C-alpha cells in the first residue's frame, strides 16, 4: 500500500539502481565497445533493498523490451545540446510524447531507458555532474505527470519485480 | 483565489520577472561593475502582466531589505562548483536553511535572491544554458516546501504587490 508520495521517492533508487544495472548489462553485452561513463558506476547503490531490486530486474527485462525504444533514442538524442536547458527540452518533450496515449509497465521502462540515453548522451558530450538532474527530471516528471499515482495503484515499484 | 497549484505554476513567470528586474536594477545601480550575465536580459517576458509586475514589484523592495543576505549569498557563493550537482546540493542546503523557522515574504524574496545569486555565479564560472534550471530548482521547491501553498493562504502572489 505504498502512497503516491511513497512510490516517487522510491522513484530515485529504481532509477539509480536502473542506471547502474543497465550500464554493468551494456558493458557484459559491448565489452569494450561500451560507451563509458564512470559516473553510472560510482552513484549511490543499495543493492539489496527492494528499491535496488526492483531497479535490477527492470534493467534485466528492459534489455530484451526496450531494444527498439532504445535504438530510436540512441540514434534521436545524437543531435541535443550539452545543456541543462536543451537536455530538460528534450526530456520534457520525448517523456511526454511517451505517455501521451496513457501509462503502463512498458513505458515506464522506457523512459528509464530514455534517462539512462539522455544522461550517458550529455556525459559522452562532456556535460559532467548531471546524472543526479536527469535523475530529478525522471522522479519529478513521475509525479506530476501521474506515474508514481498509477504505480502505486498497480501496487506500488514492488510490482515490477514480478515483471 | 488562486489555488496552490495556481501558485506554484506562476512562481515561474515571478522568478524570471525577478531576475529580469533585479539585474536591470544592478545594472542601473553599478554600471559597468555590474556581473554581466546576458542570459538574465533575453529570458521570456511578460512586462504587463501581473505576474510580470509582482517579479518586479519584488525586485525593487528586495532591493532595500535583502542587502544582508545577499551580502552574504555573494561571499558563501564564491566557492560553489559549476555542475549541477553542486548547484543543487547548494541551493537545496541554503533554501532548506531559509524555511527551517517557518515561511514569511521577506524569506520568499530571500530565496528569489539566492536563484538570482546562484544563477549568475554559475555563469560567470561557466555554465551556460542553466538559468531554466536555477528557475526549476526554485518553482518545484516551492511547490514541495509547502511555500506555494502558504501564498496561495495569504491571497496569491498578487498578495505581494502591496509590500
Ligand atoms: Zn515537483
Amino acid at each position: 500500500s505504498a502512497s503516491e508520495e511513497q512510490v516517487a521517492q522510491d522513484t530515485e533508487e529504481v532509477f539509480r539502481s536502473y542506471v547502474f544495472y543497465r550500464h554493468q548489462q551494456e558493458q557484459e553485452a559491448e565489452g569494450v565497445a561500451a560507451p563509458a561513463d564512470p559516473e553510472m558506476v560510482t552513484l549511490p547503490l543499495q543493492p539489496s533493498s527492494t528499491m535496488g531490486q526492483v531497479g535490477r530486474q527492470l534493467a534485466i527485462i528492459g534489455d530484451d523490451i526496450n531494444r527498439r525504444y532504445d535504438s530510436e533514442f540512441q540514434t534521436m538524442l545524437q543531435h541535443l545540446q550539452p545543456t541543462a536547458e536543451n537536455a530538460y527540452e528534450y526530456f520534457t518533450k520525448i517523456a511526454t510524447s511517451l505517455f501521451e496515449s496513457g501509462i503502463n509497465w512498458g513505458r515506464v521502462v522506457a523512459l528509464l531507458g530514455f534517462g539512462y540515453r539522455l544522461a550517458l548522451h550529455v556525459y559522452q558530450h562532456g556535460l559532467t555532474g548531471f546524472l543526479g538532474q536527469v535523475t530529478r527530471f525522471v522522479v519529478d516528471f513521475m509525479l506530476h505527470h501521474c506515474i508514481a499515482r498509477w504505480i502505486a495503484q498497480r501496487g506500488g515499484w514492488v510490482a515490477a519485480l514480478n515483471l
